[PDB]
């Protein structure tokens, strides 16, 4: 009620403003006092990785949704999650801008990563596994994420300002994503 | 003088608010009337054409520098360019974010382009020719230099966040576009 209204807030306000953002104005924009703001999250670090989690969580439900399990390729099976994602940036530009930036934040923990891994079974083997960014060692899998994020986000620009060739920019930024972060 | 003043704080207002950037706040921090500003540029078109040219001439000026014309492998000559181009964006980010916000922008007129291309030879071909994005159709070039600027600008904010492992982004990211924007 209140905390969809204030994560509500907190997207907005991260999506123009980053991580910085103030408490105060989310607090102010979610028409809650600043205290009932803290009774949510206590701190910003709270704040970041329960926002992260309430979109990607919603991310990953819009792909349940388009998802066909049957698909036994990797490759078509990542290109329709490629475009799974594209489509809820494109419908919610600040959820992807806000999650963009949390993502690279180095404040997310890992039991919140474990919540992240978790929560979603359906994702992590409807889909055999992996290929996607497994040559990576650990350190730079957050590297990794913020490619595929700055392709991703390339990718929308060029759809929303060019609708008639979306799809066509959809196609070429996959394959462009596929490149860079798999291998043989 | 005057000029060179107007294209730096052009460069600073654009970089922080992109090519809607007002021509009073420019005007202003370089300290000319408004006026003077239209003796130079008379439209917003203009100023984003020569702001262009202008960056695009900084830019190409380093690559001369640190380029070594006997390099023959089209892989190698585009990895040193590419490590060329995110050192000038890490030494100068406000010029990066700035061309980057111009070179997708539409007002980008077809002579611009040609003396894009034109006034540096050196680069035309002390690099035998192409391969980057050779494969693209026209009318998705700009798509492409979206692409390279996207994968750069993460590459750039990793290495200036985690200098100890600013080479190891660096290769990872060349690696990343190279396989995105190249092909067999
Ligand atoms: C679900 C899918 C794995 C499927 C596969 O390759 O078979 C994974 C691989 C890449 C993941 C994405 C990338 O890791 C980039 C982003 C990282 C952020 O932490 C979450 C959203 C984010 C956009 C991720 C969502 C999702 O977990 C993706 C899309
Ligand atoms: C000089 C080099 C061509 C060399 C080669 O592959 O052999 C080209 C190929 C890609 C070019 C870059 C990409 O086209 C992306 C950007 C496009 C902007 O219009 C200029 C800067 C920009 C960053 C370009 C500078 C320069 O002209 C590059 C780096």
């Amino acid at each position: 009620d209140k905390k969809q209204a204030l994560l509500e807030a907190a997207t907005q306000a991260i999506a123009q403003s980053g991580i910085a953002a103030s408490t105060a104005v989310i607090a102010r924009n979610a028409g809650v006092a600043e205290g009932t703001l803290f009774r949510y999250f206590a701190t910003k670090d709270e704040l970041i990785n329960t926002l992260y989690l309430h979109l990607k969580q919603d991310l990953c439900q819009s792909m349940i949704m388009e998802l066909d399990r049957s698909i036994t390729d990797a490759k078509m099976m990542t290109r329709f999650i490629w475009n799974s994602y594209i489509s809820w940036g494109l419908n919610h530009p600040a959820r992807h801008r806000a999650i963009r930036q949390l993502a690279v934040s180095e404040k997310l923990t890992k039991e919140t990563e474990q919540r992240a891994d978790d929560m979603f079974p359906e994702l992590r083997d409807l889909c055999h596994r992996s290929v996607l960014m497994v040559f990576m060692s650990d350190e730079y899998r957050a590297f990794g994420d913020g490619l595929f994020l700055a392709l991703a986000e390339t990718t929308m620009d060029f759809a929303a300002r060019d609708p008639a060739r979306a799809g066509e920019y959809i196609a070429l930024g996959f394959e462009a994503m596929w490149r860079a972060l798999t291998r043989e």
